[PDB]
């Protein structure tokens, strides 16, 4: 047996890339260690695809073994936990790098086998997944880097530890290729637009050492490239329920292109709006009798019914996590029933949308010194047509004020889209479920003073920081418009 | 946004019907509030049915949110609970109102969003489901009413509260249309046949105010009616295992009609019995060595092996329910394995049959003052050919006496069927799995003195109370015959 | 109703065979009681098989009812437990007795309905399953006997009780027909090869009274035999990943026969080895930073990453089992991911392989007097190509020594195969995943002095004890070769 080991300095720590010894039957297997935090990541891609497979099947499995921290599992935790699904989501969000037409089934399995309580295994697993896909031979336009950005003493900190974080005003996670940023997931204490954008650029520049070191391992121990080639080559309908039913022609690529051009040229959108227009808002407070705090927020065809519950300090959820024991005082829940889009089925991505809406509200939540009560917020999505997660942020803010929770300020969220081909681009405000037919979509949540949460999902090459500068500026004026309408129905708690 | 609100007095309380504001993407969504008990009920019916769908797909989902009582969920309760499935069953049992030939997939989702501890959300959810289906436009021959009937001081009480119930001798739930009763589910402290029938008629008369007020909301805010039209138009085999195997012709509507007429005319049934004849009974006691209390009850081709277990007061199941904390001292379990009907599969309706058999025994169970021990009863269905739930009632009574539990009296159950077309009708005693091919089926469980449980399922228009008067009278003499045979093998506890 | 009862003396106890009274709708149902330990076993075989069914579907369901011990189930235990799946596996391992070409779906359901704390229901369930299949009429070349063999005071004890076991040096379970042994599952305190083989022969001779008494019940109350007749009638590829991919011809019985003859004649195996050659070994210790005890064991194309965890006496798993309360101080876990064989899927037989590897290590584990700490061992199968369970035994031994656990000696495991047709036979050492294409496969785990675990799976008629004598002797020299290589990398704990 022969192990190929390559080491490098990523920020403060030393990252070890190991392959060729363990799990050889898989397409590629990489042992990535970052100061004693080791995550074993594997990748398997099937040679022949199922004849007439309509979509690209990608599954990312992230699992935390408790023996990594030197502890024996308890009578309690088959099914993955809430946190494990979120980190598997952070990895998956590598998906748009597979070439268009690639339909082979591919599974990425990342297991935490050793852990340091100060080094978060989520970045380690993302580096391992990037190394596995690049060494595999499977058509993949990487490798990507993985970076966590902090903000201590008005300066950006690369990969802050759990102790450093406590002093940080930002918990940003950024992933992207050598050319452009692809994934961003941020949590912030009401920071400005430039401070959030500065962290995205900073993290993308610092993660370049990860991409270079994987590329060298690829040239040294990488398997040959796959023998795969791609196969050679409703206007006035505003209501989503009425549009989708009459669009079912007996007889997708043309459906994108027609909407694409009718926004690039600069004419009315699908529903009939200008590029920076927000849908009709309906705000209601105190809608359910026998609850503490309740709120109904409606934005065009997207609606969320949100509630708040006050409990004692003993009602706090004690989460036994791998990194350490953690007591959660603020709880957030997200429900997405099939009737929200007019469908029948099982009573998705609820964990991802729930945490995103939680991060948009967490920054404005009061201290345990001023408010020593366990607060739980549940969002019920009654209607969905564009970003029900940001509607939960608005609904939570009104529900907390209805309950009597003295939050620092009012908080709102907004979804933004972007269409680009040449030098000309258009940033759209309050996008419809427009989301599929685009280049990038990003959600900004924050108060009147700053930003609490920022999520980005880019799929196009060559987005400049000047284009994102303008994109966040329109997003700022978008949420200020929502907060102005919110400020009228409910302004103060109790 | 525009909410349409209609209020009315249902009994003691005020019922609010609200629609047109929440969940507009669904076919219909109704917010029903009864004195601070609010259940949000939605309905979605697909426009086009799956080509060549053989059965009518109906799914009722009832869920209780804990924030309704102003409480935060605990580390414990995806899957619905035992009580939530039973209430979803109470709603579902609306099914025979969809026109014959309607095969479109339709899902009804009812969620308890606000709750008053004195007003049971189960009746509230049934009113909401009746309002949703009527406002939807989906072919549905309603609306139905929902009523709970109590019996305090020899007088019928409409919708008794949780405190009133404690003084009631009856917990009856009745649902039906403006013309006839459709669903009954009763629990009683050994009441007479006329007292049980009087409650069914009383509840059907009182629930008429619900039907009228939904109908007015339908005329005001109801969506247009659906553009749907229906498509235009083994004798001596007594053994069920031998009949079903040889009936599989290579080559259902004719199979019903042939049995229908051969009972309407007045000739021997499928197995060869008269209309009021009970199958062969086999009663055995003390059949398992290392149990407390054990009993084997056989009725023709239906068999149940039942056991009893004695435990301390600490072994009682503490059920944290939405309405309040509840300690259960009498436990009942029901098992329906695939071999009971000669099939292979997963190791259905066990919760419904388990509670029905529990309600048939609960009335005869001794007090905690005379018997302060936690008693658990488990029924194992070894054979099934007609009503294994009533066989569990007989089996439980013998198992309790074998264990040494001093029950008030012996208790037995019987399933009854009815075939009707003109003025001539025939009520059948101890029906075979005859159940599918009929108009109504009802199960009566009780002692020699009174009735402990009464369940009804009607699917035909125009059943008079005089026909039910005769039907319950034959059911009385049926269980007295079973109790006479039971009284011989086991007569006294200890 | 008429029950047919036959009783006989099996060893110390009295075994009751009862049929014809309970569950008549099933193909056959038997009530088997062994001194108050009663297990109700049913069998259902469908008459017509699904047109073009490619494999034989057999499902064994073993379930333990808690009312059997006279106890009421607690708020805790749908899904079967760890122990229930293992006993269902002990029954299933009857499978090779169904004639070749029999493809009908058949389910065997065994339920423990009464239990004596001194008589293990696992042997009782195996007798019941043998009686059910023989009385059914379903083509089945039985009946089989079921025997547990102990070793107290240098003498073999038939069916030792739970108290006797404590004094036994062996916990062997043996099942087979009147002609030959079929299934063996052993746990031993470092016993010699002849002592283990002597127990297999002893148990097969003692279980003959079970086969004879079932056969008499078959002649008395057995259903007629089924009207079923059978339908009338890559050399140098060493790498498993390279062989399986290029073997997929467009165009199994010939694939077996070609390998069969090329081993019977006496020429190089599929990978190119002699009959008694072991694959290349790679042993590594201390491979994961932030664990207690860690080990990587590689054997050709089979690899296992194993870890050990040290905890306090309070961290011990308290297993509330049917026979009694049991505290487990040594924990073993087994993981089989899809990438171990180069596949994509859900993240099988892990419980069976986990317990087999546990039994191979349990004998060498130190006492609670010398080492009063809870030890947990987890095996991660990174590569699989022949017997990843025995690779876990080797990996566990090195991981315990790395953790500092003072185990009595070093322990290793080896998988063995056998090919036979005439008087000439060949026993193979360290078989590849060769396992499907054979007559019997057996795994021997033990130290330098004795044997800790012995599992056998025979599918052929006429294996003499002299052939097994030679087979275990080659297995002895096989594990001594592995222990010699292991003894070099890691020799002492701490």
């Amino acid at each position: 047996l022969n192990p190929i080991v390559r080491k490098f300095q990523y920020g403060q720590h030393t990252v070890t890339l190991e392959t060729g010894m363990m799990a050889r039957q898989a397409t590629a297997a990489v042992m990535v260690s970052m100061d004693d935090t080791a995550v074993f990541v594997t990748v398997v891609g099937q040679k022949k695809a199922k004849p007439g497979q309509d979509f690209f099947p990608l599954t990312v499995n992230y699992q935390e073994r408790t023996y990594a921290a030197g502890r024996i599992p308890g009578s309690f935790f088959g099914r993955p936990s809430e946190g494990e699904t979120l980190i598997a989501r952070l990895i998956d969000r590598i998906r748009p790098l597979f070439p268009e037409g690639f339909v082979n089934e591919v599974q990425v399995i990342a297991t935490v086998v050793s852990v340091n309580p100060q080094v978060n295994p989520d970045i380690v697993a993302m580096i391992g997944a990037s190394a596995a896909l690049s060494l595999s031979g499977i058509p993949f336009n990487g490798p990507i880097g993985a970076a966590r950005v902090g903000y201590i003493n008005d300066q950006y900190v690369l990969n802050p530890t759990q102790d450093e974080l406590k002093e940080s005003k930002l918990d940003l996670v950024v992933a992207g290729t050598e050319a452009a940023v692809l994934m961003v997931e941020s949590e912030a204490e009401l920071l400005s637009e430039d401070q959030m954008l500065g962290a995205v650029v900073f993290g993308h520049e610092q993660q370049q050492v990860v991409i270079q070191n994987i590329n060298e391992l690829v040239k040294e121990a990488g398997k040959p490239r796959w023998d795969w080639q791609p196969e050679p080559v409703a206007y006035r309908i505003t209501d989503k329920q009425e549009r989708y039913a009459q669009v079912d022609v007996i007889k997708h690529a043309i459906e994108k292109n027609v909407v694409r051009s009718r926004v690039l040229a600069g004419e009315p959108r699908i529903d009939g709006r200008e590029k920076d227009m927000i849908r009709g808002l309906d705000v209601r407070t105190g809608v359910l009798p026998r609850t503490h705090g309740s709120a109904l927020f409606t934005r065009g065809e997207t609606q969320a019914l949100v509630t708040a519950t006050l409990g004692t300090a003993r009602d706090a959820q004690v989460l036994d996590e791998l990194m350490g024991e953690r007591t959660d005082t603020f709880l957030f829940h997200y429900n997405f029933p099939p009737y929200s889009v007019g469908e029948t089925g099982m009573v998705r991505r609820e964990i991802g949308h729930g945490r995103l809406a939680k991060r948009g509200v967490l920054a404005v939540m009061p201290d345990m010194d001023k408010f020593p009560y366990t607060v739980r917020v549940v969002s019920e999505i009654t209607e969905s047509n564009g970003s029900s997660s940001m509607a939960s942020v608005c609904g939570a803010s009104l529900a907390l004020m209805d309950a009597g929770v003295p939050i620092k300020a009012a908080v709102a969220g907004i979804a933004m889209g972007l269409v680009k081909e040449g030098d000309n681009y258009v940033v759209l405000s309050d996008i419809l479920g427009e989301d599929h037919l685009g280049d990038m979509d990003f959600k900004v949540a924050g108060s009147r003073d700053g930003i609490s949460a920022l999520q980005m999902d880019i799929k196009i090459e060559g987005i400049t920081k000047e284009i994102m500068q303008v994109a966040l500026n329109q997003a700022k004026g978008a949420r200020l418009h929502i907060l102005g309408v919110m400020e009228q129905a409910i302004n103060a708690p109790r």
